[PDB]
């Protein structure tokens, strides 16, 4: 509310208030945290991203996105927790002070704004943006099938109605462009994180296709480890292994494509739970889900250094 020491990160909150929490937050720790708008929703909201760094010109980064659907609370919930530990872990925890002592890491807590807005105004469990097309009546498309990585193949719908509407065509949709152009023109990212919910799975490249990525057996050692630490909190059984085998096929993947832009470590995070609640988690679990997490993508990021 008045600080980020006040604000309850035990419950879920609405676009403006997590907008203020950032204003706050970057207010509190200047020589560290900084606010970037990489762009704007379709609906004309401001696409905010946190950049945490201790100094340097153009330092690897790590890219960790949170929200693109909507309707996955726990994940901008998560997002929040984790802007916040970022500021009291410097300078406390070795290795997260050693990671922010030599890399930048670059934090989109929500991804799609209009989306969220909407969850929390008319339907609680809308998944998609809110683009409109004159050619249907439907509004929306899937932000996570819009990429530029076997789109418009098997694992997407063409159909502007359908839940997993793919988009008239790759990167159609500003939410998904605004990051494209972004993490392009930066051009020094490590490691890509995209975080979902629910199922409580760990999973990296490929979706669109069967082939197996040649760095395989090392993320599927570190996807190993990262699971192994998650657990370590609370007993949180996550699965692991490529989007296709794992899940079923899926086109258009945000991780398909960053991980063929040549960033080596591509994962995406399927959060709690298993189905009890599915989407609608309830509050009382974001603190420990989000501490959890935290665990397991400090792992990833302690192999990126």
């Amino acid at each position: 509310a008045r600080s980020t020491n006040t604000f309850n990160y035990a419950t879920y909150h609405t676009l403006d208030e997590i907008y203020d929490f950032m204003d706050l937050l970057v207010a509190e720790h200047p020589q560290l945290v900084s606010k970037l708008q990489i762009g704007r929703s379709y609906e004309g909201r401001p696409i905010y991203v946190l950049k945490f760094s201790t100094g340097g010109s153009n330092r690897p980064a790590i890219w960790i996105d949170l929200g693109i659907h909507s309707r996955e609370w726990i994940t901008q919930a998560t997002g929040v927790w984790f802007a916040k530990k970022f500021t009291e872990d410097y300078g406390q925890d070795p290795s997260f002070t050693a990671i922010l002592d030599s890399m930048d890491i670059f934090l989109e807590i929500v991804t799609n704004p209009d989306g969220f807005a909407f969850t929390h105004s008319q339907n609680r469990l809308w998944r998609k943006t809110r683009s409109v097309t004159s050619s249907s009546l439907c509004v929306g498309v899937d932000a996570n099938r819009n990429w530029d990585a076997g789109f418009g193949k098997a694992g997407a719908s063409s159909s502007p109605c359908s839940e997993t509407y793919h988009g008239k065509y790759a990167n159609s949709e500003v939410e998904v462009k605004s990051i494209v152009d972004f993490v392009k023109d930066h051009g020094n990212f490590k490691a890509f994180l995209s975080i979902h919910s629910y199922s409580q799975l760990l999973l990296y490249p490929y979706g669109y296709t069967t082939q197996s990525i040649p760095d395989k057996t090392e993320l599927n050692q570190v996807a190993k480890s990262a699971v192994a630490a998650l657990k370590s909190l609370y007993g949180t059984s996550y699965k692991y292994g490529s989007i296709i085998t794992t899940i079923y096929q899926a086109s258009g993947g945000s991780i398909d494509w960053s991980y063929n832009q040549g960033i080596k470590y591509s994962f995406t995070f399927e959060l709690r739970d298993t189905g009890r609640y599915g989407f609608l988690l309830p509050a009382s679990q974001i603190i420990p889900t989000a501490q959890e997490t935290w665990l397991g993508v400090l792992t990833i990021m302690e192999h990126t250094v």
